[PDB]
């Protein structure tokens, strides 16, 4: 009768409606990174890092 | 009868309606990183970092 | 009667409706990386990193 | 009566409807990597990294 | 009565409907790698890495 | 009455309907690798890496 | 160049989002007529009568 | 160049999102007529009568 | 160049998303007529009457 | 160049997504007539009457 | 160059996705007539009457 | 160059996806007539009446 995990609900998306009417959508980049329009996204992570809609232009490194 | 996790609900999105009417949407970048329009996004993270809509132009490093 | 995992529901997406009417969608990049429009995406990760809609333009490395 | 895994439901997508009416969709890149439009994607990972909609333009390495 | 795996359901996609009406879809790249339109994709991975819709333009290596 | 694997269901896709009406679909690349349109794909992997819809343009190696 | 009907837009509903969270909805009548909850309703009528959400309990007639 | 019907748009519904979460919905009538919950309804009528969500309990007639 | 019907769009429904999560829906009537939940309904009528969601309990007639 | 019917679009439904999760749906009537849940219904009628979701309990007639 | 029927599109349904998850659906009537769940229905009628989802319990007649 | 029927498209259904997961569906009537679940139905009628999903319990007649 310990009930450590008796009911959990974590990282959950439910019941989403979405309408997008777009007469002209233009995404043109140079040298860069564009993220457009994610919907109903739901992750869980135990012991780690999570970047859902991430966008980097440059990543460098030295000694 | 300890009930450590008797009911949890954490990091949850539910019941979302969204309408977007866009006659012209133009996203044109150079050298950079644009994040546009995330919806109904729900993560959980145990022992880590989470940047949902992140955008960097430059990341460098030295000794 | 320990009930360690009596009921879990984690990293779940359910019940999503999506309508997209797009008369012209143009994604033309040079040198870069564009992520467009993910929907109803749900992962779980134990001991690791998860970037769902990630986009990088440059990744470098030195000593 | 330990019930370690009595009921789990993790990394699950269910009940998704999607309509996309696109009169013209043009994705033309040079040198780069474009990810367009994933839907109803659901992974699980034990001890590893998962990038669902990832896109890189350049990956380098040195000593 | 240990019940280690009494009921699990993990990495599952069920009940997806998708309609795509596309009068003209053109994907022409040079030097690069484009991923378009995956649907109802569901993997599981024990002790490994899984990138479902991944796209790289360049992968290099040095000493 | 140990029940280590009493019921598992992992990496499963079931109940998918998909309609695609495409008046003109043109995928012409040079030097690169395009993945278009996978549907109802479900793998499992014990002790290994799985990239379902992967696409690389260049893979190199040095000492 | 008369332009009798150059542009009309009449009886039009567009761009509506609605969320209803109802823990208990009970409609029990005797002898009568209940109309509950219409949304995004738009008619036009030339030479006639239109009652959109109408409800009558009794209608009689004599000589 | 008379342009009697150059552009008309009449009796039109477009771009509607609706979410309804109802834990218990009970409609039990005797002798009567209940209309519940119409959505995105759009008619046109030339020379006639239109009652979209109508509900009558009794209709009688005499000489 | 008369253009009597140059462009008409009348009685049209387009772009509707709807999510209904109902844990218990009970409709039990005696002697009567219940209409529940129509969606995305669009008629046109030239020279006649149109009742889309109509419900009558009794209809009588005499001399 | 009269153009009586140059472009008409009338009585049309297009682009509808619908998700219904119903744990228990019970419709039990006596003596009556229940209409439940029509979706994406679109008729046209020239010189006549159209009742799309109609429901009557009693219809009588005399001299 | 009269163009009486140059382009018509009337009574048309196109692009519909529908998901219905129903754990228990019970329709038990006595003496009556129940219509449940029509989808993507589109008729045209010239000189006549059309009742798509109609339901009557009693129809009588006298002199 | 009269073009009476230059292009017509009337009474047409195209591009429909439908998923129905039903753990228990029970339709048991006495004395009556139940219509359940028609999909993608499209008729045309010139000079006549069309009732697509019709259901009557009793039809009588007198002098």
């Amino acid at each position: 009768v310990l009930y450590v995990g008796s009911k959990t609900k974590e990282g959950v998306v439910h019941g989403v409606a979405t309408v997008a009417e777009k007469t002209k959508e233009q995404v043109t980049n140079v040298g860069g990174a564009v993220v457009t329009g994610v919907t109903a996204v739901a992750q869980k992570t135990v012991e780690g890092a999570g970047s859902i809609a991430a966008a980097t232009g440059f990543v460098k490194k030295d000694q």
